[PDB]
């Protein structure tokens, strides 16, 4: 009846480990037991209590929404799922009813709900999830890895947008999700892979997860080294997983003309482009991704993980056992100083 949660109590830093009552499976629900759980940016700002978090979430609230975890317990009505069954789950609780969702682009749902940001979620021993946001994977894929299909979905969105197989790629941000990319854009065939990331230690984890060059943006002029590598033409392929004003300009710049763009990270305000010349006189594609396309992004990420091609072990930097750890994980993260971590449980 009672279990250990990483819970957001109240308005201000951090969280408390707490003891909590186990919750029980509604109508529509079922109950996992977690197996490993990782952490996003999201989940970081909710612990830092920025302003975006201020806004949106109402202590008290169990952290967390990366997860992977076993069937334990089924809610009634719940057809489908059976005890037992390995799975993870996706964050977007979508209405079914809008115009996005009628036409099957349910990552944009119109009235879009977010599993462990505007609901409990997973940093804890138990976790109900509504049934239709039940992945079931397959049982070959370890519980470390399977707890970063979400972002790793995001990174697969973002990649995989356009044709990558042989084309030529700048990727600007080697946090997770840059990292993540690397991986991906590796795995499907794209050389070179240029990544762009002012840290060290980030660009250093770069290298290793697969990067066919590295650029530190403080130091070196990322579009002439990008026409260096190209030939003067340009990449085939710009990726901006930074979130930075200045990469998404530079990006647009060392894009070839007619390529294509997906842009994921997220700026600090507006930013101010020249339209004319980087994106209207060059021709581009440009896409905004946002969340998972549901279920064909889960589908491409399992077989992708089951594929044993995405080189993943480099961007976990930290595995913790249990949630005793969690001020050490979150601080290290503030600090810059990891790729992925991941709480394993017994
Ligand atoms: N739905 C979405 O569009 C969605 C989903 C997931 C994450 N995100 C966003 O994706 C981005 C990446 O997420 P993350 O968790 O990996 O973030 P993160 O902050 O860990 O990493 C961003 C990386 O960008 C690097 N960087 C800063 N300035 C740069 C510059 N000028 N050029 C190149 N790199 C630079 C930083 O050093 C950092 O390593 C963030 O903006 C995040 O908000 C968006
Ligand atoms: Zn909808």
């Amino acid at each position: 009846e009672k279990m250990v949660a990483i819970m957001k109590t109240k308005p201000g830093y951090g969280a408390e480990l707490v003891e909590v009552d186990v919750p029980k499976p509604g109508p529509g629900e079922v109950l996992i037991k977690v197996l490993a759980t990782s952490i996003c940016g999201t989940d970081l700002h909710i612990y830092e209590w920025n302003e975006w978090a201020q806004s949106r979430i109402k202590p008290p609230q169990i952290m967390g929404h990366e997860v992977a975890g076993e069937v334990v317990e089924i809610g009634p009505g719940v057809e489908g799922i059976e005890v037992g069954d390995y799975v993870s789950v996706e964050t977007h609780i979508v209405c079914g009813k809008c115009y996005a969702c009628r036409r099957g682009q349910y990552h944009v749902c119109q009235n879009t709900k977010i599993f462990g940001v505007d609901t409990d979620g997973v940093f804890a021993e138990y976790a109900v999830v509504p049934a239709q946001n039940i992945w079931k994977n397959p049982k070959s894929i370890p519980p470390e890895y399977a707890t970063l299909q979400e972002p790793l979905g995001n990174a697969v969105d973002t990649v995989l947008a356009g044709p990558i197989s042989g084309k030529s790629v700048l990727i600007t941000g080697a946090g997770p999700l840059g990292l993540l990319g690397i991986a991906v854009a590796k795995a499907s065939g794209a050389y070179p892979v240029i990544v762009s990331e002012p840290s060290d230690f980030r660009r250093e984890l770069a290298k290793k997860v697969g990067a066919d060059y590295v650029i530190n943006p403080f130091e070196e002029d990322v579009v002439k080294e990008v026409m260096d590598i190209t030939d003067g033409n340009g990449v085939d392929v710009f990726l901006e997983f930074s979130g930075a004003p200045k990469a998404l300009e530079q990006g647009l710049q060392a894009v070839t003309p007619a390529g294509r763009v997906s842009l994921l990270g997220l700026y600090p305000g507006k930013v101010t482009i020249d339209f004319n010349n980087l994106i209207i006189f060059k021709a581009l594609t440009i896409y905004g991704i946002t969340g998972r396309h549901l279920w064909e992004t889960w589908y491409t990420v399992s077989r992708l993980l089951q594929s044993g091609k995405l080189n993943l072990d480099p961007i976990i930097t930290h595995k913790y056992k249990g949630f005793d750890k969690y001020e050490e994980a979150f601080e290290l993260m503030r600090a810059g100083k990891t790729g992925k971590v991941v709480f394993m449980l017994k």
